[PDB]
C-alpha cells in the first residue's frame, strides 16, 4: 500500500508510453485522478520542452548507456541512481528524469522493444520514490508539482 | 530520503544481529533513537515470545546458500500479504527473519544484512501507508506498552 508509488508509476508510465506510441491512454485514472491528469498535462508541456532544450545531452547519454535489451533496462538502475541523486532535489531534476525516461522510451520503440517501456518506468518510479521520498512528501507531492509549474 | 526505511532497517537488522550473535551493537542509534531503542526492547520481549511459541511452523517454513537469500522475497511477500494487517504479523515477520538469521549464523553471518534489507523492503513497501499511519515505531511501542 504505497499511494505515492502508485500515482507516480501511473503518471510516469502513462507519459512514457504516450510519448512513444503518440496516443493517449484514455483508460480511467485511479485515486486522485484529477491530480494525476493535471500532472500528466504539466509533464506533457514542461517535459517536451525539456526534451527539446537538452536534445544533445539526452542523445549522448542514450548513446553511452547502450540500452539494447531488457537486461540493460534492469542494469541502468545503478547509474540512474548515481546521476539523479546529486543531492540537489528540485522539481526540474524530476522533470528531467521523466523526460529522459520518455526519450529513452521513444528510442525503445524505435528499436523493436516496446516490451521494455513498462519496466523502465517502474525503475524510474522506484528511484524517485526511494531516493527522494520524504522530500516529495514535504512538497505536498504531485499537488505541489502541478502547483509549481503553474504559469 | 526515506527515514521510515532507515529506522526500520536499523531496528530489524539490529534485532536479527543481536539474536544471531548474542552481542549488542553498542553504537548509538540514528535519528529518533529514543523510539528505536524501545522498539528493539519491545521486539526482544514479544519477538522472543513469538519465536518460542512458533518454533515448529518456523522450522517448517525454512525447508523450502547465499544465492537464495534474494529469493525468499517472493514467498515472504505472499505469506505476509496473507492474513490481516496487524502489528503481530509484522512482529511475526521480524521474529521469523531472526530465526532464519540464526540459521545463517550457524551455517554461514554473510547473508544476515541482505535478509534484513529484504524484510524491511517488503514491510515498508507493502504496508507503507499503514506504517506512516500509527505513527510508525512510536505506535509499535505504544501497542505493546507494559
Ligand atoms: C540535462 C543534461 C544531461 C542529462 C541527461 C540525461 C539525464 C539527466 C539527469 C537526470 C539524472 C538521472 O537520469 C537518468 C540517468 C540514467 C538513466 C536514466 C534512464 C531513464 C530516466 C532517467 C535516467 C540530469 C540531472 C539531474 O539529476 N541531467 C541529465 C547531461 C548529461 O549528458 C551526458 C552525455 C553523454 C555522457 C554523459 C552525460 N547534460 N545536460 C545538460
Amino acid at each position: 500500500s504505497d499511494e505515492l508509488y502508485r500515482q507516480s508509476l501511473e503518471i510516469i508510465s502513462r507519459y512514457l508510453r504516450e510519448q512513444a506510441t503518440g496516443a493517449k491512454d484514455t483508460k480511467p485514472m485511479g485515486r486522485s485522478g484529477a491530480t494525476s491528469r493535471k500532472a500528466l498535462e504539466t509533464l506533457r508541456r514542461v517535459g517536451d520542452g525539456v526534451q527539446r532544450n537538452h536534445e544533445t545531452a539526452f542523445q549522448g547519454m542514450l548513446r553511452k548507456l547502450d540500452i539494447k535489451n531488457e537486461d540493460d533496462v534492469k542494469s541502468l538502475s545503478r547509474v540512474m541512481i548515481h546521476v539523479f541523486s546529486d543531492g540537489v532535489t528540485n522539481w526540474g531534476r524530476i522533470v528531467t528524469l521523466i523526460s529522459f525516461g520518455a526519450f529513452v522510451a521513444k528510442h525503445l520503440k524505435t528499436i523493436n522493444q516496446e516490451s521494455c517501456i513498462e519496466p523502465l518506468a517502474e525503475s524510474i518510479t522506484d528511484v524517485l520514490v526511494r531516493t527522494k521520498r520524504d522530500w516529495l512528501v514535504k512538497q505536498r507531492g504531485w499537488d505541489g508539482f502541478v502547483e509549481f509549474f503553474h504559469v
